[PDB]
């Protein structure tokens, strides 16, 4: 055989690509703080695989977000992890209604991580927590500034 | 030195993959083929993320084929979690409970139906075996290929 192509759905995680700056507010702190990050994410093995490299200077903190389309799951896969250890498994369905939301179970709940485009040089993500049955708890928000 | 900071040391549990660490040349040995196919790859596997994941890569070259496999362990399921994948749309989650009986057992469902079992042993400190084996329904496991890593680097 050849090698299979990338799947077209690789297309709904184009407006990552590219280095940007991230401005990030926490709300798990209170008051809530902020501060900045490098959110650069590159096309890895042939475009089978979306990766994020995540750079907080302030925390010393370094994170990979690996991010692939699962035709037998009809679902894209979210896989995190960092140097504090931190490591989550998330899943989306796609694109709907204007955002692009990764869901999974942790252990520190329900996680969710939102995507939203804003514009050419602009996206924002959005995490979110929900405990027992309850309701989302906002946990930050990134606002993404494409400098490459 | 003694510096430390405030992130968290790598678990203790990851002394149990130092074997994979380094460059290795990979003989490996493929039983699904028929007949048998066999070949030569390099299977480097790097410590990142201050230890907190193993990541090997797997270069067949022959095949022009690039994969990677990241390990960890994971502290709340008390067990180690294989990430694999490749450039050729190939996909898997493996767990492992860790040592047992002299082999370190990767297991999980499916690749990009089935078992899969990717079996791991120690010859010598520069010689590690991975046994890779399918198993369909309650069935046995089958023997599916068999990788020699001997360590260059």
């Amino acid at each position: 055989f050849t090698r299979p192509p990338a799947p077209e759905k690789m297309r709904d995680l184009d407006f990552l690509l590219g280095d940007f700056r991230a401005e990030w507010t926490n709300f798990t702190a209170d008051p809530a703080t902020t501060g900045t990050a490098a959110w650069n994410t590159a096309s890895t093995f042939h475009g089978h695989a979306y990766e994020m490299t995540q750079r907080v200077e302030a925390h010393d903190l370094t994170g990979r977000f690996v991010v692939q389309w699962v035709e037998s799951e009809s679902s894209f896969s979210g896989y995190y992890y960092d140097d504090w250890g931190n490591r989550t498994l998330l899943t989306s369905e796609g694109w709907q209604d204007g955002y692009l939301a990764f869901t999974g179970e942790c252990f520190g709940f329900l996680l969710k991580e939102q995507y939203e485009i804003v514009d050419e040089k602009h996206y924002v993500k959005r995490g979110f927590i929900k405990f027992d049955e309850g309701d989302w708890i906002p946990a930050d928000e990134v606002h993404c500034h494409r400098e490459a």
